């Protein structure tokens, strides 16, 4: 009797609503919403079931009261009309007791809203389906003096004041829209005000809402926006199509931020920064966000999804959006390889274990669980083949045509594929497959120069998932080139073209490429760019890879055989570790890596990403009975090689970096890259040099120009067991103890650290003044950070575990969004070695015996345990 959503069970709605008028009377505590439904049927005579978990105080048809049944978290009317009607429902909510954040909720002493995906039903009774979409009209009444801000979607074309010191707003939103972008905001709040002219002349006015203390970090958000509004405009042809545009910080918010049409509402940690107390990559998140956020604009709000299996359609194609955006801003190389490392580090293990899902679901329990790096960034992967597959043109006029058919509708992936397939005339029948196999491709290669020819022959894979066994062959684009034996480029002949790249597009189980007119030996350059989001598997040596290091044209190919090497040298630690011996000597590594850090001709943020070292996670990939300690020993033992071989050479990277950095303290990518660089080299010197803390210590002032400097530094010493790193970091939380952004990183270094200690300072920490766990971004930072710190979480003895789970079931009672994503924290149970796994499994089982579990949690519980 449990209930699982299929997506072959989707059916057209029984009613449309055309028209959806609201009236929220704010008062303390309680606010009373009432609504006016215009609905036409379109099955006649089927009951009206409408969803619904606020309190039900009356309920009328065509303004009588209705004969209706309440149950569980339905509401059905059984006599409807066969004619238009309305429906009339009234609610009560207390938001200051919402701790769930989704909904109508208090936050800060002001009332903010979460919709996406079912939240409107936790506001009113309505058919909160995303097929679905009314012309919204909102009345907001409340107390002028506590709050003097009243927003909700699109034009403000009403407002007034009473005698008793209450007034009101009305928004009128013309475009139809459904329930999940809706927002409402009520508030004291500060306004920022800009505009932007568009393309056809329109001037746009941009409203950011923040704390009055959080004004003055709100500038980049600003500037970002504008930046975001030109791009599309410039890139895709895409106009805004009102003329306001409001941005709401809120300091308590489940996800990073919300695009609801004309009043998009932003996590602080998305808009707020300044140098003093941001980050370089805080800044550059912003700039993503708010890019992303406005990208949905059209790809989400004026297109939507028909229903949530179709998630990615939206999420997928406004990350590539994002992803285009911010490449096109600076540094596109760096930024793609930064992308690419995110999807092997967190999306890869999700589809190799088990809440493995495709990019389109074919089932859930609770949608909230499949916002996931699935959907969204391996959903990106593939928006972005067809990009590769078809050029810019190409895309474009894919683009083009999905607006042309479907702006004001509510769609699916199938029909952004047709759209793609239609506009180029071009058979993409066999990409539907990237949107309903769930698994990562794996391609296994081989190559020989035999006459002229270089015969190039791969196959392809995927394993069977919890969801499905069977997995066809996939259409996969695998881009090349080839390099002689001085490493420079080699041309070649394909589909009776002579170049030095070529995409190599594979539909079969097995293929033979061949690459013709190659008067030289070779050494072939594979998936260059990351053509597709798979594994691939060559045969090269060392030498090879030294190769490919040294002088590949492409990015990503060049770090991936860094990466390589640095994977190789790990399996090689982890061997003499287990054998009790000496470590290797890694000398072709060695000296690989002294080239790149000799070499003062590679970009300073991509240098930085040549010397980083695949995570725990990468390396124990496909593995069996994993010890996660045993591969953390063995990592932790290649980075202190590293930092003990090049010591004096860090030291000297370092000093380059500060001084081409030039005390250029603001935000800039060109001084960002230096800093990566710097604070690369500071993590290698005090792991070389734990000493050197104190010297640090010392002039930390004149160290500290800006949080790029400050977090690089404190990062480095964090797994320090000096009483300075202790100090230092109780420091950092007495200067920066007002602003909440900053406290977030005071936590994630407490939960982070690898000293021994680290389990009785969070347990400390739980209890600092400045912590909440009804905070998701607190909790976020010093829970998960945690959960993710593999020495601690995967103790031996299994604290860590057990930490975790009272955590899961202590945040599931107010939060279970919070609680089922912590929870995954657990997903590599099955394959752990048995010591571990039995720990795991007695934790899950406890979260599962708890009483009033979430469906969240239960969903992805069951998912790993059964
Ligand atoms: N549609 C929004 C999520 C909806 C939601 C559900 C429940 C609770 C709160 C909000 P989003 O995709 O635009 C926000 C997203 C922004 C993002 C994602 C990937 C890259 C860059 C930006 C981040 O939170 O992952
Ligand atoms: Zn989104």
């Amino acid at each position: 009797s449990k209930t699982v959503h299929y997506l072959k069970d989707y059916q057209t709605p029984a009613y449309h609503i055309l028209k959806t008028d609201l009236h929220f009377d704010i008062n303390e505590p309680q606010t009373v919403v009432k609504s006016r439904l215009t609905v036409e049927p379109q099955r006649v005579g089927e009951p009206l079931v409408l969803d619904g978990s606020a309190k039900l105080l009356s309920v009328k048809i065509n303004g009588a009261a209705a004969d209706y049944v309440l149950e569980g978290e339905t509401l059905t009317i059984a006599g409807v009309p066969s004619e238009r009607f309305t429906v009339e429902v009234e609610t009560e909510i207390l938001p200051a007791e919402n701790k769930s954040l989704m909904g109508l909720y208090a936050s800060g002493g002001n009332l903010f809203t979460q919709c996406e995906p079912e939240g409107f039903r936790k506001i009113t009774f309505y058919i909160d389906r995303p097929d679905v979409m009314s012309k919204f009209t909102t009345t907001i009444v409340a107390d002028k003096k506590r709050y003097p801000v009243l927003l909700s979607n699109g034009n403000k074309i009403d407002g007034g004041e009473f005698s008793d010191g209450r007034h009101w707003v009305k928004w009128e939103d013309p475009f139809s829209k459904p329930s999940y972008l809706f927002a409402l905001v009520a508030g004291d709040l500060a306004v920022t005000e800009d505009y932007f002219t568009t393309m056809s002349g329109r001037n746009v006015k941009i409203e950011f809402y923040t704390t009055e203390a959080d004004k003055p970090k709100v500038g980049f958000a600003v500037e970002s926006l504008k930046n975001a509004m030109k791009w599309d405009e410039t890139r895709f042809g895409l106009e805004y199509d009102l003329d306001i545009f409001m941005v709401v910080a809120v300091g308590d918010f489940n996800m990073g931020a919300m695009e609801n049409k004309g009043l998009n509402i932003f996590n602080t940690k998305f808009v707020l920064a300044d140098s003093r107390t941001a980050t370089d990559t805080d800044f550059e998140g912003i700039e993503s966000v708010v890019g992303h956020e406005y990208f949905h604009n059209w790809t989400g709000n004026r297109v939507t999804c028909r229903d949530w299996f179709q998630l990615s359609l939206k999420e997928g194609l406004t990350v590539f959006r994002d992803q285009e955006f911010s490449g096109d801003r600076a540094s596109r190389a760096v930024r793609r390889i930064e992308n690419i490392r995110l999807l092997r580090q967190h999306q890869f293990p999700e589809d190799a274990g088990p809440t493995a899902h495709p990019v389109r679901p074919a089932s859930y329990e609770e949608m909230n669980n499949f916002y996931t790096m699935t959907v969204y960034e391996k959903g990106a992967e593939v928006v972005r083949m067809y990009h590769t597959l078809l050029g810019e043109e190409g895309f474009q006029k894919g683009m083009k045509l999905y607006f042309q058919r479907h702006d004001g509708q509510a769609v699916t992936c199938d029909d952004f594929r047709a759209a793609m397939a239609d506009a180029n005339g071009i058979n993409l029948d066999q990409f539907a497959l990237w949107y309903s196999q769930a698994g990562t491709p794996v391609l296994e290669a081989e190559g020989r120069l035999k006459n002229n020819i270089f015969e190039l022959t791969v196959k392809q894979t995927v394993p069977p998932t919890p969801d499905m066994t069977d997995k066809q062959p996939m259409m996969i684009p695998v881009k090349v080139g080839l390099l002689n034996r001085n490493g420079e480029a080699v041309a070649f002949d394909y589909q009776g073209k002579r170049a030095t790249e070529a995409v190599l597009l594979l539909t079969e189980a097995e293929q033979t490429f061949l690459l013709e007119g190659v008067t030289e030996a070779v050494v072939p350059s594979l998936l260059r760019g990351f053509s597709a989001p798979v594994h691939l598997n060559y045969p090269y040596s060392d030498d090879d890879l030294l190769l490919l290091l040294a002088h590949d044209s492409d990015a990503f190919t060049r770090w991936e055989a860094a990466q390589t090497l640095y994977r190789r040298a790990v399996a090689a630690n982890l061997a003499t570790l287990s054998d009790g011996v000496e470590l290797p000597k890694h000398e072709k590594l060695l000296a690989a890596v002294e080239k790149v850090i000799s070499d003062d001709l590679l970009d300073n943020a991509f240098k930085a990403l040549l010397l980083g070292v695949p995570s725990e996670a990468e390396l124990w990939d496909g593995a069996e009975n994993i010890d996660p300690l045993r591969y953390h020993q063995a990592r932790e033992a290649l980075l202190d090689t590293l930092a003990v071989h090049f010591l004096p050479k860090w030291h000297e990277l370092n000093r380059q970096a500060a001084k081409q950095e030039n005390q250029s303290y603001e935000y800039s990518p060109e001084a960002a890259g230096w800093r990566t660089l710097r604070n690369v080299c500071r993590a290698f010197v005090l792991r070389a040099d734990p000493a050197h803390i104190e010297t640090v210590a010392e002039k930390y002032g004149e160290m500290a120009q800006n949080m790029t400097h400050e977090w690089g530094i404190l990062s480095a010493v964090n797994g320090n067991e000096s009483d300075t790193r202790n100090r230092l970091l109780a420091q950092f939380a007495d200067k920066f103890s007002d602003d909440a952004l900053v406290m977030d990183k005071y936590f994630a270094l407490v939960g982070s650290s690898r000293r021994s200690d680290t389990l009785q300072q969070v347990r400390t920490a739980l209890q600092h003044p400045k912590f909440s766990l009804e905070n998701p971004n607190k909790a976020r930072s010093l829970i998960g950070s945690f959960s993710r710190n593999v020495p601690h979480f995967h103790a031996e003895d299994g604290s860590g575990y057990r930490f975790i789970a009272d955590k899961v079931i202590e945040i599931d009672r107010f939060n279970p969004q919070v609680a089922a994503r912590l929870v995954q924290a657990f997903n590599l149970c099955n394959k752990l070695e048995p010591h571990r796994k039995n720990l795991v499994k007695q934790a899950l089982q406890r979260i599962r015996a708890q009483e009033g579990l979430s469906k969240d949690v239960g969903e992805i519980v069951g998912k790993i345990l059964d």
